[PDB]
Formats: C-alpha cells, sequence, structure tokens
C-alpha cells in the first residue's frame, strides 16, 4: 500500500526546471502518500515518474520524469517543499 | 528551524504496535523539537517518518514509519506520551 518508503527524501527541497520545455504533472491531493502511490504506478502520467515534490502548503503533488541527477532539473531550497526521489533511479 | 508545527498533536497519546515485527527508531534527546526535526528530515531513519511520539518522562523520541491511519499501529492513552503526526500524511 504505502509506497512512499520507496523514496529518498530531501526536506525543504524542490526541483526547478533547467529546461523550459520540460513537462511535469500536478494535482491537489490530501496526503503525500497519494503522490507516491500515483508516481510508482505511473497512473495518469505520460512518462515514468522518477520523483515527486509535495507542496506541504498547497497539499499539491508535482510529478517529475527525471530526478536531480539529470541535466533537466536541479534541487532548490524551499520551506514548503519536500522532494522524494525513488530509490530505483538513484545512485 | 522548528518543524514541530508541521505536526498534528494528540496529547497523552502514544502509538502501540499491532504489527508484530514493525520497526521503530528511538533516541534519548533534550527536546521534542529534535524529534520533529529528525523526523521531517528522515535523518538516521531507514524509512519515511510519518509520526513520532515523545516520552515526556524519559525525554525520548519514538519515530514511526506509519501514523494511526495504518493497520500496523493505533492510538493508546498514556500520561507520559504525546503523539505528533505530520500533516503531510494526515486526512
Amino acid at each position: 500500500r504505502n509506497t512512499i518508503h520507496e523514496f529518498k527524501k530531501s526536506a525543504k527541497t524542490t526541483l526547478i526546471k533547467i529546461d523550459p520545455a520540460l513537462k511535469i504533472k500536478t494535482k491537489k491531493v490530501n496526503t503525500a502518500d497519494q503522490c507516491a502511490n500515483r508516481c510508482t504506478r505511473n497512473k495518469g502520467l505520460p512518462f515514468t515518474c522518477k520523483a515527486f515534490v509535495f507542496d506541504k502548503a498547497r497539499k499539491q503533488c508535482l510529478w517529475f520524469p527525471f530526478n536531480s541527477m539529470s541535466s533537466g532539473v536541479k534541487k532548490e531550497f524551499g520551506h514548503e517543499f519536500d522532494l522524494y526521489e525513488n530509490k530505483d533511479y538513484i545512485r
């Protein structure tokens, strides 16, 4: 059920686009567990979700097709954000 | 700095294991703020901390990979305990 444990967490961290034409999916939810479950299952996503950011203030999921290791995005500090990168695509 | 406000508090409450082999991490500390900070950052924890209990008497943190909404644990009254569940995985 709870797949959030499949991710490595970077607190107060979000991912910002380095590439202007990079698409990411978003959705207002209730819990971060919904973000993780949708990510691992790739449900409703047009790409393989490798990581997601949870906006703790808006209660919003940000699904990404790449993690911090790619050239398309990079980490950025943010009080209201938590970054979750699936361990499957890390290191 | 003080991430404890990211949690919903249940006074005089702890979480008891329903799951026989559910692992939790513990540590004697000085304040409950240390527990909250270590939890939101997942530092030193092999899982995603969703909640923590503070033993007010021993000054000890109990970090949990699940909150009361999961079948693996449930609330239990206790004078010396305070339960803190992160709002990110609540409701």
